[PDB]
């Protein structure tokens, strides 16, 4: 149970449009507010949106620190769940660990038809090394900035990272890799070739892991790893609405 109140700018955003819906999934440490624009871009072009804020976040670090994977993956299901209820078809979107969840999800539902992960994680080695190895860490590590390309725009995130929530997104990560071979709805992935946070490495082993019959790659030359807020935002907006349409 969070201990903290829902802070302005990360409350989860819902559209009820049509029968086609995208569920979006922000990231680790994030809020909504990264996915918003993409969520926005969306219901205006008619789709059912669901946008859920992730147990742990957008609250304090100290309530993320308390969560586990489970927590996040729950966050993402309630979304999958609510659009359930109004929609015949459904998207999957998500930047970085949303990414993560966005093949979590495709993973283990049988009728999501297309996903669309953004910088998406599932191999990152400094972590699950330091988790295991090298000396003792903080209980907090400090955050000193988003990865982005565009230096006007500001995040809404934790300044601090619980180091205990580093070995759930290792799991997360470890689990979801694990199963790749289980994907078989289409998938547009995304990755930014210059990313300070994620190896682009990444993309392939998605690309190649899963059993998609259709699957492509965007890489993006003018964001780094936050891409949703970055320079390349109209055209992950513009390939997701042709990739949407494409497949409903």
């Amino acid at each position: 149970s969070e201990q903290y109140p829902v802070l302005s700018g990360a409350e989860p955003f819902y559209a009820e449009n049509g029968p086609v819906g995208v569920l979006l999934v922000h990231g680790f440490t994030g809020t909504p507010h990264s996915m918003r624009p993409l969520a926005e871009a969306y219901a205006k072009a008619g789709y059912t949106v669901c946008l859920p804020r992730l147990k742990g976040h957008g609250t304090h670090y100290e309530d993320m620190e308390r969560t586990t994977f489970h927590d996040w993956v729950a966050s993402v299901e309630e979304g999958y769940g609510w659009l359930k209820q109004r929609c015949q078809t459904i998207f999957v979107t998500g930047l970085s660990m949303g990414g993560t969840l966005t093949l979590y999800l495709a993973e283990h539902h049988p009728d999501i038809c297309g996903i669309v992960p953004i910088n998406a994680a599932v191999d990152i080695p400094a972590i699950a090394a330091g988790m295991t190895g090298g000396g003792e860490l903080p209980r907090y590590l400090d955050s000193i900035g988003s990865d982005l390309k565009n230096p006007d725009v500001k995040e809404l995130a934790y300044e601090k990272t619980p180091t205990a929530s580093l070995l759930q997104l290792a799991r997360l990560m470890a689990q979801t890799k694990a199963k790749l071979d289980r994907i078989v709805c289409p998938a547009l992935i995304f990755v930014s070739d210059e990313n300070h946070v994620v190896p682009p490495g990444n993309a392939d082993i998605i690309f190649q892991g899963i059993s998609s019959t259709e699957k492509e790659i965007v890489r993006l030359r003018n964001s780094y790893h936050v891409a949703t807020l970055d320079y390349d935002q109209p055209m992950i907006i513009e390939r997701s609405l042709e990739f949407f349409a494409k497949h409903a």
